[PDB]
């Protein structure tokens, strides 16, 4: 679970701050890694050694990877799974245009295998979104902020903006915000909306819009996700086989 610092070489500084400060690093090299400097005493190093070891454990290609941690010297920090192509906002964002509805689809098929093992661990995410999704080798979309977490009311389900009830289920509502982030090629959910615009309009019946590049078939999935109830949203079990499936009718 810890490395000794002397094992890590910090390099540049990389990302534009959706994961606060991280740098592209090497480990017992030439092994690269992303590197997320974190706040002091906000855990306990107990608490912190063993939750390290339980993200360590959820190891799945659509999970980003955390290898280890280091808090022999300060400033203290995770090191991660290097992201070659960076946060998925981004990446959707800066290349609007240029993607295919199937390379669309096929992200979010990546995302909901993630997902879908978390779900099988008993492990809720609580804060799924495109922001929180990194971007690798050969272009596979992996997921992250799944642990080591220590208001966004527009990714969440209205048992969690009324009650914070979280479950997979309050996921599997979030994974539809996240869908529609990914076809509208990274657009900002209720973009002009207040906080409490969206809870009222969400109670009223309101959802977000189709994107011009999702079907029918996908904007009905998405409206799944976003059933009032958590008992009528798919779990993302059902969701994998789902998307593969209408992916390849
Ligand atoms: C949870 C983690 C884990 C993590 N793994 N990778 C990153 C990360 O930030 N990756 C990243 C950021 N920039 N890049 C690319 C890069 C940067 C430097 C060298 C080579 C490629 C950039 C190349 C220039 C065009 C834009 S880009 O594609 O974003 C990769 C993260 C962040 C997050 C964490 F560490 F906490």
């Amino acid at each position: 679970s810890v490395i000794d610092p002397s094992e890590l070489t910090f390099v540049q500084e990389i990302g534009s701050g959706q994961f606060g400060l991280v740098h592209l690093g090497y480990w017992l090299n030439k092994d690269k890694v992303a590197i997320k400097t974190i706040r002091e005493g906000a855990m306990s190093e107990e608490d912190f050694i063993e939750e390290a070891e339980v993200m360590m454990k959820l190891s799945h290609p659509k999970l980003v990877q955390l290898y280890g941690v280091c808090l022999e010297q300060a400033p203290i920090c995770l090191v991660f799974e290097f992201m070659e192509h960076g946060c998925l906002s981004d990446y959707l964002r800066t290349q609007r245009g240029l993607f295919a509805a199937e390379t669309l689809l096929g992200m979010c098929l990546d995302v909901c295998e993630g997902m879908a093992y978390l779900e099988e661990a008993s492990v809720i995410h609580r804060d799924l979104a495109a922001r929180n999704c990194l971007v690798g080798e050969n272009q596979v979309i992996k997921v992250s902020d799944f642990g080591m977490t220590r208001f966004p009311v527009k990714w969440a389900s209205p048992e969690v903006f009324s009650f914070s009830r979280y479950s997979s289920k309050s996921d599997v509502w979030s994974f539809g915000v996240l869908m529609w982030e990914v076809f509208s090629e990274g657009k900002i959910p209720y973009e002009n909306r207040s906080n409490s615009e969206v809870v009222e309009d969400i109670s009223t019946g309101f959802r977000l819009y189709k994107p011009r590049l999702a079907s029918t078939h996908v904007y009905q999935i998405m409206n799944h996700c976003w059933k009032e109830r958590p008992e009528d949203r798919p779990a993302f079990s059902r969701l994998l086989r789902q998307l593969a499936a209408i992916a390849a009718s």
